[PDB]
């Protein structure tokens, strides 16, 4: 994201969320990383969209971590 504290990732695999709170995406989408919320999940959002939620770290290539 534009906020320099956010991170940046590119989806590495498709991800379908298990429920609403999990954010689905496809490989190749750029994702803003808001927070690494635990040892396995990020909170993030997709630029240009209203898509936002959590997803597992496994499913992205992290380019820049959030601060
Ligand atoms: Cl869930
Ligand atoms: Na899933």
């Amino acid at each position: 994201g534009i906020d320099p504290f956010t991170g940046e990732a590119i989806a590495k695999f498709n991800f379908n969320g298990d429920t609403q709170v999990e954010m689905s995406f496809r490989k190749g989408e750029r994702i803003t990383l808001l927070r690494q919320v635990d040892e396995n999940w990020y909170e993030g959002r997709i630029p240009g969209t209203s898509r936002q939620g959590i997803f597992p770290i496994t499913y992205v290539d992290v380019i820049k971590r959030p601060l």
